[PDB]
């Protein structure tokens, strides 16, 4: 395992829908202004990122970076098409290379399949293909001091693992020291039998956390049982990244936002949302 | 507005993935056995149902019927393709005709758009086309003593209305006395600011209710705040259909199950699930 600490982050889409020079600065300035320790960069196309520009911004604002992504149909490592798995392998290596160049240590999110709606259930072969790709990625990342964190997401976003317990079985199949479970309270609110079971089962295997409200808006305005969740994190003495994640039609990443079906305005003022989110989380954990 | 009564129902997919002669008898006998007042028949293809045989089964088991459906891409009444809207109008007329023939009075579900994951947000034209379609359907249904109930569903299943408050603004534009809001606790768990706000706002305009757990399995084994939801129903003295809705990979409807991304086995025993659900609901309402 590469070093993890208790640190608080904001997902780029709280502030910015692109990673242009302007968009990168808007997101990094926004995270720093609210007092976050790190920005989580959305790396859906890691060839698009200006690495030198981004490193200069992280140094300018004294901010750390982690990275998350989802694969697409063209890069789906669950595919029975060996050429598509190979394109997925290539994108994940590029994402790892970008994160390394930014001095980051965490590549998280839906790195194990195409993010979005599958037309049917996953086969044993789809799952086996994903596990092998995550072994190859974990080994590549390990050479660069990077941990990979497999995000459990809801049924509309993957057919591979929708609960923490399914995620832990997948993780154990990957069987690599720098691979961890990533839990997201928004996804857990749909799929889990309460908000404690998966955290208590994970213990030291839990390597990354996303804090999202039931509707992905302001924390404490939805249905998520944060009290039970933070009680469980305390029980396992979780000391890893905690990212505030929120999506509003106010700020659109043309790819990610439509894949995540962000039809509604849940907020308009990024600074107010992000400030209140960090206060909400620190009141309950730290 | 045609008469509504407080009555408890089971969705057909609790028992049968198809509405064959055999599937219909299994589902109707199952709903009767569990002590439900009605079965909710899924009419995604209303030409597929043997109406006379179903009528005989309803009489045989002393059961009532209501109907729900979702449209598909080919029948999407939000489409800017007038030929697709016409196919949707035709499907909804046929569904109304089947419901009338079964002596039912409620056509509910995702009747105002294609059920499933839109690749992008709805245009003003998409919303206008949906409103107009629901006016034409309401007027057709009114001639056969049928109410229509527009089911608010989550972002992954419609881009038109994801909260009760959005549904009520939509119904204001429809402006038909036999058009009602339909709320579903599974969808509310994702999209709503708590489980009361939309119910209190709807009052008499709430015409239909689905009871679904957060993961669509056994009631009480997920995250839905049923205490808050049933309290709100009591506060408006809701007197209309309440249908238990649940999906497991155990019982598959080739189309609907994959649209709803039902990847997991949440149950195997239809009678245990349906009996426990009815007891769960009656202990908390009526
Ligand atoms: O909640 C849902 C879909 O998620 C159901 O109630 C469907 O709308 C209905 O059409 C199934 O028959
Ligand atoms: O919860 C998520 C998706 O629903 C993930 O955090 C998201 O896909 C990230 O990969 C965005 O960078
Ligand atoms: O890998 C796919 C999988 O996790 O999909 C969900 C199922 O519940 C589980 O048994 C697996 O088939
Ligand atoms: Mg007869
Ligand atoms: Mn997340
Ligand atoms: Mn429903």
């Amino acid at each position: 395992a590469f070093p993890k600490r208790l640190e608080y982050g904001g997902h780029a889409l709280v502030w910015s829908g692109d990673w242009s020079a302007a968009g990168a600065r808007k997101a990094i300035a926004g995270a720093a202004r609210a007092g976050y320790d790190y920005i989580e960069i959305a790396l859906l196309d890691p060839w698009q990122i200006d690495v030198a520009l981004t490193k200069d911004l992280l140094q300018e604002y004294n901010l750390r970076a982690h990275a998350s992504l989802g694969l697409s149909a063209a890069t789906d490592v669950t595919s029975t098409d060996p050429a598509i798995v190979a394109k997925g392998d290539e994108l994940l290596r590029k994402a790892t290379d970008v994160l390394y160049a930014l001095g980051g240590s965490e590549l998280c999110g839906v790195i194990y399949c195409a993010l979005g709606k599958y037309p049917g259930p996953a086969s044993r072969e789809n799952r086996a293909n994903s596990v092998a790709a995550m072994q190859r990625l974990a080994d590549y990342a390990a050479d660069k001091g990077i941990n990979i964190d497999l995000e459990v997401v809801n049924r509309y976003e993957t057919n591979i693992m929708n609960t923490g317990l399914e995620g832990l079985a997948f993780l154990d199949e990957v069987n690599r020291p720098n691979a961890f479970l990533h839990l997201d309270t928004y996804h857990m609110n749909i799929e889990e039998n309460g908000m404690a079971k998966s955290v208590l089962a994970a213990g030291d295997r839990l390597g990354y956390v996303h804090i999202g409200e039931s509707h992905r808006g302001y924390l404490g305005t939805g249905n998520v049982d944060f009290a039970s969740f933070f009680a469980a994190l305390k029980q396992i003495d979780y000391r890893g990244p905690i990212t505030f994640e929120s999506f509003s039609s106010e700020i659109v990443d043309p790819k990610l936002s439509n894949t995540l079906c962000v039809w509604r305005n849940l907020w308009h003022d990024s600074d107010d949302l992000a400030g209140k989110a960090l206060e909400f989380i620190k009141q309950r954990y730290g």
